[PDB]
């Protein structure tokens, strides 16, 4: 069964990358959810050190800032659901 | 060799997603790391800013709160991996 | 198509992983972003509580240290992209 084997890896496959594009959003949802309790605790910061021109200055440092990067996880994620349902697609015509 | 495809084909994607599987380990451990940090870090604040009710009050904004969702992540991750055990066990009856 | 089937499966695996890849590279990046931001926060309330010991004496807490295992994940992307590499070079000879 050559055919078989072929619809049989592409399921399996796509059943894997379902669990994965889930895992994916899901590490995404808690940096997003941890970044807004960080940023929440730097502006505190920055309030009590405000006299001293804020957590950077305060410190002497130069600032580190978030970069917030969902937008590029999440369109992966969605690219990898795409193919999922583009095999399922082909697969059925 | 069908029968040769579909065995290698399975262990390629059985070696990918051992990886796979790791690596959303690893980001979550980190994610739990780094979540300890940063709520240690606002009961601190919280206790700074106590004589004004704690770090959102202090603030004048609604708590944000960290949602963690290891669960999830774990229960994925070990479904992939049985997911890998299972095409091996099914190919090796 | 035996053969077919297999260098389609093979490009179909390879499409996927590379977007994984992608995502778990974008994931780590964003830790260790969030985390310059979240020890600079440790480093601030360890000077505003320093009268006291510092952040963790200051709470009467053991200390929570972040772990950073940047160096795991990259090494598991690194291994994936070497597979798709591979499996690609294979059917090339
Ligand atoms: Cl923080």
């Amino acid at each position: 069964g050559s055919t078989q084997f072929y619809y049989k890896l592409s399921q399996e496959l796509n059943g894997d990358m379902e669990r994965v594009a889930d895992s994916l959003v899901t590490l995404q949802d808690q940096l997003n959810s941890l970044a807004a309790v960080v940023l929440q605790n730097r502006r505190a910061l920055d309030l009590l050190t405000a006299e001293r021109g804020g957590t950077c200055l305060f410190l002497g440092e130069e600032c580190s800032y978030y970069v917030n990067q969902s937008g590029i996880v999440t369109e992966k994620v969605k690219e990898i659901r795409d193919r999922i349902q583009r095999r399922a697609e082909e697969l059925r015509n």
